[PDB]
């Protein structure tokens, strides 16, 4: 089972559904070889009725599509449909949290409140919103009104763009015309020019494509701020991770899919259900994490992470997943399915998203609490239901040091330099104890061995002194290996990046480290990892394209990852992705991906899928930065 | 040739591409058969870098996605975003419109104007804007401030819907939840519920595809309504179709693509450019139209139609067109390959279509009229190249009586009857020598031979006293075949129908009828359609679905048309589709489509590739809803 996936929680649950012969993602993956090596290229095209097109990466007929579409458009333009999908994911996401803070400071759900009065503020401030003498309710309508306008045109650009980057990266963008104009209004415009008949030029085809993913950077950026405001910004939190934080006799509830709207108020209503559950023999209601939602209860409360992105069925075959809670986005359709075996309760909430064979049951944030109620007792049911029955968790789990928002990292920083926190991470990475920096990022995919990418470049870098913080299912996938642990400091790091983490943690009064890995959340909080790398390059007076900083999608799966791959190049960053993306069967858009763009942008991507070549390529793109800048490397 | 084309002009052309080693859309698609079967059927899946996934239609694995979605859930999400892509299309163009009324009222754009003051002031009252001691420019910004503002959520819903369809049908949809919040929301919305992990439900998949093509209704209608108060609302104009319109001794002008905001400037300037084509040894400039911006020339100018979608790269096989003027959609991209071959200068004009290899020059409507001069000099200078060149212009041409919008329509009708328009043509229903009306619309598609079902199936029903309307390249296939000719109704049309046709063209002073068909314009011209029907259910007490009405897309190919055949559907008509959508993968997903949506909306899909059949099933729709009303059938 080590071929699937390199957790032991999960190889343990794959036998178990092989013996009980329970269908799973890989076994779904396995009945699909081979795949189309036409759309592995990118060489399908099905935007019109003559279609399906096709072009033959090699030799012969088909050369080209039906209305004359090029490789090289037909890949431009799936790409820019991925990017525009993802987009309009983070988007959905944001816009929702926008509405729900609207309806909050309006009366209309007491559920939800001002948690960070002091974001709040510096949000308004940022987005010149005036402040003082105005009640918080009067300053979060406005931030509210601000953010849901940045989705169509309007007078100003996407102000969640223009004001969270330097204005030295926006001048660089706003001279290529990359610049949004509004989030809703750029996915449109890439579904219209990518539709029949429209941009058929590889690069005006591509430049659209860079700046729908800086609409998806304002939407990731939007849904941290706001959901910062209404449920608090993190601080470092210790909690636990992997299968083995289910409880057999608990009633155990996951929260999956992607928004804390739905997440944060399940964790605070089952604490008033206790008696509720142990009435109904339970020793109380254990929520537990999947995916991005679960990362966002991990960071703001503590609530233990079960598992992510392409095990998520394996919490189900433990047997003692009551309930897993949906809103949208990276949930498998097969949990409908698996839970007629299991007796897991599957509920989606969100009319947007359904799963045929699933409760639904709807959630509205007028309703939260009494609609969170109905759910939880429908998970304290089968709690019963399932009495007397043998279940298999696996007792495996890890230690889990999180809540490094960019806040938390400067807070801490500062017990080394109050009035000038960032400067003594530069000053450790000019003196060469902190070599770069590397955001993973994003999902797995049942491609590659779950894990073996992320552990794989995380350790060689982690040796050769880069700090590395992540994000999403890639923060997931380290943190259930122990990268998130500090006993693992000596074992991992450099002795140069053990010297750092070990000087701040002990100024944090820990008497010992920070763990090996920064946790900074969910995916839309990639952009927390924005937020600090635009700040350090204030600080330093360059651009983002000067900073020894990269980015890692080494398992990428989602249309949301394709989105902020993209942002990540826009935005000045050496990118690398760990799987094949649909873009080799064109070797000039390729080319471009990986080398013109840096004359556009000065980020890039880096395709490479042996984990061992890609970390070493990442090191020789930070090691080119950190000559650039005139240091030793 | 007839198997590729039933036009003889294109045939005569594609003798000519075929001696000169041309290749062409057909020779393209024969070198893509065979198409695969799992595109053809919709059993493929893109949407993550998982796959590509498919679903054998019959037979063993695979059976289901690798995240678990089903047939049902993977036919549907692709779908839903060909319905996105085409509501993207007609909202970028309405776009367009908005910002082009609005520029030139606040003085930004001199060379448009309000030039239909009563229809601006129409569509000020319908849309509840007071115009009572107002301004026209002022009326006019707020109209322009109305259509942006549909494009986004607000405090009302999108009124280009609910202003513009009758009280019981809005109720119907509302009961329903398809009303769209906004033209680029619901696209957005589309793009994240069909993305991996989201919506998997088949039902709830599919209505929210019924709402976004109502998003694209709203943009067809704002698209007409904006390009009638700019250019003017279009009446009965006489002209000519097919490629002898072009002229050897003239500087061949055609434009090509959608937006009138082009298209119009380019015909008047042109006028002034007389002269200046003559010291080039021209006669002068010969504009000419391809697709739907030729149909707006030829709607409001009597501007000829050259061709249409399928055939339009035989206009410069002829080796007379000295310019193809583009702005976006349904162009095929090969056109910027072939000009190598023909010498026309191919030349774009919009930042979001481009074509590698063809000139582009900016067109902005605030220096319209010098952009097109820059434009119209380049054509000049091409014809002075090809002096002493031979050229191949087929002498086929035919008459063309067009120019009815639903405004010309009703007025034509008020000459029987002044105070009750509409009567006459419900007197003759009732009494049957009207049958019923069909619309014909949407695209002509490599797969059938070019016009065959479109001219098949409308001799069937105007032998049977239908009441035949069109728009599009159905217009134009139509018009190209003698049916917009009066000259033919003896011919074409069964006795009822001409005995209307005739007293109500005696009546308008023509000393003979109507023309076989009504060319009610552009594809967003389906709007005029839409208010015409929705103007007789009105005047009878009615819902749509309960009238004599249907509509055909015969030959559809592009994402718009299908939008449009769904909105025509979700409006309450049984809509025929004459070439294989990609949903015969999956059983529940044609059943809702061909027969469970009619509990829900009261129309349905027909989908019918043979022509003959195709005209029984839609004479069996007429007269099954004369049968609802009491009538004889
Ligand atoms: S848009 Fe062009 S390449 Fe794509 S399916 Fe249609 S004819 Fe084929
Ligand atoms: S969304 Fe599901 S069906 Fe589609 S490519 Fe990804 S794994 Fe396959
Ligand atoms: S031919 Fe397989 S993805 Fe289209
Ligand atoms: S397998 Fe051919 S369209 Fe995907």
């Amino acid at each position: 089972q080590n071929l699937k996936s390199t957790d032991r929680a999960v190889q343990q649950m794959l036998d178990k559904a092989k013996r009980e012969g329970i269908q799973t993602v890989w076994d779904r993956y396995e009945a699909m070889k081979p795949q189309c090596g036409f759309g592995e290229t990118g060489l399908c095209c099905r935007h019109c009725l003559q279609g399906p097109c096709r072009i033959n990466p090699f030799g012969d007929e088909p050369k080209v599509g039906i209305c004359g579409a090029t490789a090289e458009v037909i890949v431009a333009r799936g790409l820019d449909r991925s990017i525009a999908a993802g987009a309009a994911g983070h988007s959905g996401h944001a816009k929702h949290l926008a509405h729900t803070l609207k309806k909050a400071v309006q009366g209309k759900a007491a559920s939800y409140m001002i948690k960070d009065r002091t974001k709040l503020h510096s949000i308004a401030k940022r987005l010149g919103i005036p402040t003082e003498g105005q009640k918080d309710e009067d300053i979060a309508l406005e931030v509210a009104k601000a953010a849901l306008a940045d989705f169509h045109e309007k007078d100003t650009p996407v102000l969640w763009v223009t004001t969270v980057l330097p204005p030295s990266r926006v001048k660089v963008l706003s001279a290529h015309g990359l610049i949004p104009a509004g989030i809703d209004h750029e996915i449109a415009e890439i579904m219209h020019r990518t539709s029949m008949g429209c941009d058929a030029d590889a690069q005006n085809l591509l430049l659209g494509g860079l700046r729908c993913s800086l609409a998806d950077l304002a939407g990731c950026y939007m849904g941290t701020d706001l959901a910062d405001i209404l449920f608090g910004t993190p601080a470092p939190v210790v909690t636990e991770s992997n299968l083995g934080v289910l409880k057999a006799d608990a009633v155990n509830v996951a929260v999956h899919g992607h928004n804390p709207v739905l997440s944060d108020i399940i964790v605070s209503v089952s604490k008033e259900m206790e008696n509720e559950a142990r009435a109904a023999g339970a020793t109380g209601i254990n929520v537990v994490g999947i995916c991005c939602t679960g990362n966002e209860v991990l960071m703001r409360h503590g609530i233990p992470a079960c598992t992510h992105s392409v095990s998520q069925e394996m919490a189900m075959i433990t047997g003692a997943l009551d309930a897993m809670i949906l809103d949208y986005q990276c949930i498998q359709p097969s949990v409908a399915t698996i839970a007629e075996c299991t007796g897991t309760t599957v509920i989606t909430t969100m009319e947007m998203s359904k799963i045929t064979g699933a409760t639904h049951v709807n959630f509205a944030e007028e309703a939260a609490v009494e609609n969170a109620k109905q759910i939880l007792r429908l998970a304290i049911d089968t709690f019963k239901r399932r009495k007397g029955k043998p279940v298999e968790i696996p007792n495996i789990k890890t230690k889990v040091v999180a809540g490094f928002s960019t806040e938390a990292i400067i807070n801490a920083l500062s017990k080394l330099n109050a009035n000038d926190p960032l400067k003594p991470l530069i000053d450790n990475v000019v003196n060469g104890n902190i070599r770069g920096v590397c955001l993973f990022a994003g999902c797995n995919n049942v491609k590659v061995p779950q894990d073996q990418n992320f552990t794989t470049i995380a350790r060689k870098l982690l040796k050769q002194n880069v700090l590395v913080v992540a994000t999403g299912c890639g923060a997931g996938a380290l943190m259930r290996h122990g990268f998130m642990d500090p006993a693992n400091v000596d074992e991992l790091c450099g002795d140069g990046l053990k010297a750092v983490l070990t000087a701040i943690g002990e100024a944090n009064g820990l008497g010992g480290p920070l763990p090996p890995v920064l946790h900074m959340g969910s995916c839309v909080d990639n952009s927390r990892a924005v937020a600090l790398v635009a700040a350090l390059a204030n600080r330093l007076g360059v651009d983002l394209d000067r900073l020894p900083v990269v980015a890692s999608a080494a398992e990428a799966m989602h249309e949301k990852a394709v989105a902020i791959g993209t942002w990540a190049v826009t935005i000045g960053l050496p990118t690398h992705i760990g799987v094949l993306p649909p873009i080799t069967g064109s070797l000039p858009v390729t080319q471009i991906l990986t080398s013109s763009v840096k004359d556009i942008t000065g980020g890039y991507f880096i395709v490479e899928l042996d984990p061992e070549t890609a970390a070493d390529k990442l090191l020789a793109a930070i090691n080119e930065r950190r000559a650039g800048l005139g240091l030793p490397w």
